[PDB]
């Protein structure tokens, strides 16, 4: 069967949207292809939760080989929050923590939701988001 799964993903970029700013990755999978994808943190959110729904394992209950998701790993606590400085915190966590997905558990790693998550956004697939955004970018790797 023809594999469907980013072996890898890296921060890719920001973008910049309202009091959430959105976080780009590039993730290149199994099958030899490569991609770089635009995230947001409520994205995120919908993300983990999304797995969550497909893994019960989050609290160990269940299983054994049960911590293989041992939730999120998180810097110090919002200091005075910022939702910027959440989704900033999240890019550095995030990036441990989708580096451990595809470590911490196969069965993570593969499972149908995996193939939703890395799948494409509307919103990588518009070319530019709306005028008051900021888009970061890093220097292409490929032509």
């Amino acid at each position: 069967a023809g594999p469907r799964y980013p072996v890898s993903v890296q921060g890719a970029a920001l973008v910049q949207i309202k009091r959430l700013q959105t976080f780009a990755f590039s993730v290149r999978w199994s099958d030899g292809s490569d991609t770089f994808v635009r995230r947001s943190w409520d994205e995120f959110r919908q993300l983990k939760k999304t797995l969550k729904e497909t893994f019960p394992v989050e609290a160990g209950l269940l299983r054994r080989s049960d911590r293989v998701l041992p939730k999120l790993l998180d810097a110090p606590l919002l200091g005075r929050v910022g939702r910027t400085s959440r989704g900033l915190a999240r890019l550095q966590l995030l990036e441990t923590y989708s580096r451990r997905l595809l470590a911490t558990a196969e069965r993570v790693a593969r499972s149908p939701t995996i193939t939703g998550f890395f799948a494409p956004q509307p919103l990588d697939l518009e070319p530019a988001l709306p005028p008051g955004s900021r888009v970061i970018l890093p220097t292409p790797e490929e032509q």
